[PDB]
């Protein structure tokens, strides 16, 4: 197959067209793609913490190379693309696009085939850097939340985090404890570890958070001792000092961003580029008018109240130094 049959078949837009390019050009893996399938599938899941609901379904939609031949070559380069970049952070995340859903849950599904098909290879990335099991599988994990939010979003199951989980799969992602670090470089080169928060796992209690820091330096010098990063950055909605307005003094973000230092210029009150950030993290938000979204909570109220006022969040860029 030639790459605009598979952008049409698919229902593809044009601007995809050279990323199809790139992986007819890439072509397929060495080690050809191996789908688990049934209970070997089923099995993988449950590690992965993916719903029930949704594992039944995942496996029962698997495709096939004869049957979904435009669908088998788009995921056997797209493997290929990440693993190509396996243990390279310099690479952009470049996950592929989102399937349109008229493929039905193949479509809705493809990203997690990927991730399916690529454990393998990144399982052994892991051994080969001397990475804990339990950490490799915990870090991996996160697939089972980016599952549950699709469905909590949008209603049906999938998983449109791909772009996010090319850092999983790649190895250059583990979570450690209640946060994760990824192995990331600045503009000059310098090293950095980029922090980012998982859903699942619970509040930032500010013991989990301290504890999770602790264990960055150790881990990645033993792992990854080429790097030797002595800062970790965010950049995130939950680093936006506006959030002081709204939150109490008894508020996990309020007193975790007491520590970081804000390196980016306090934004144009005007620019509204970081309201679709923090309504994502708080509301999973599909563009439902404002008055619909629930309440229950001080930041819900704050996100609301703030925007109803005509003023705008804004995603804040930061870094504090490694224990
Ligand atoms: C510390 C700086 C790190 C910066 C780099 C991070 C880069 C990134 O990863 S950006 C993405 C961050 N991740 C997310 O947003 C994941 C989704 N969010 C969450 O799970 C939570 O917001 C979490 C766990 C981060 C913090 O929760 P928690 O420890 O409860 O926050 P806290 O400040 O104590 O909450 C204050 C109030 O807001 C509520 N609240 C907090 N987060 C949320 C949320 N996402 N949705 C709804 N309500 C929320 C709390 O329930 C609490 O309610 P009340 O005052 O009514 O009792």
């Amino acid at each position: 197959m030639d790459p605009e049959t598979v952008r049409i078949a698919l229902g593809l837009e044009e601007r995809t067209a050279a990323w199809l390019t790139e992986l007819d050009e890439l072509g397929p893996p060495a080690e050809p793609v191996r789908l688990p399938r049934g209970e070997e599938a089923r099995d993988l899941l449950r590690r992965l913490e993916v719903p029930e609901l949704d594992a039944e379904e995942i496996v029962a939609a698997a495709p096939d190379p004869d049957r979904d031949p435009a669908l088998w070559w788009l995921l056997e380069r797209t493997h290929h693309a990440i693993v190509r970049h396996m243990g390279d952070h310099r690479a952009k995340p470049r996950g592929g696009p989102p399937l349109p859903y008229e493929g039905g849950a193949a479509a809705r599904y493809f990203h997690v085939y990927v991730f399916l098909a690529t454990v393998p290879a990144v399982r052994r990335f892991h051994a080969e850097r001397g990475i804990p099991d339990e950490v490799g599988w915990e870090t991996l994990t996160q697939l089972g939340e980016l599952v549950a939010i699709h469905r909590r979003k949008y209603g049906q199951g999938g998983m449109n985090m791909q772009a996010w989980t090319t850092y999983h799969l790649r190895g250059i992602l583990y979570r450690l404890g209640r946060l994760q670090f990824s192995l990331a470089t600045g503009k000059d080169g310098t090293p950095h570890l980029g922090l980012a928060v998982p859903e699942w796992g619970g509040p930032l209690l500010p013991k989990a958070y301290d504890e999770s820091l602790h264990r960055a330096r150790p881990f990645f010098d033993r792992h990854f001792p080429e790097h030797g990063a002595r800062v970790a950055w965010g950049s995130s909605w939950m680093l936006d000092p506006q959030l002081e307005e709204y939150l109490t003094e008894d508020s996990n973000i309020i007193q975790l961003a007491r520590f970081w230092t804000l390196t980016d210029s306090a934004p144009e009150p005007g620019n509204a580029d970081g309201d679709s950030s923090i309504l994502e993290f708080v509301f999973r938000y599909n563009g439902q008018p404002l008055d619909e979204l629930p309440q229950r909570s001080s930041l819900e109220r704050a996100v609301i109240a703030h925007l109803k006022a005509g003023r705008h969040w804004h995603m804040r860029t930061g870094f504090v130094k490694l224990p």
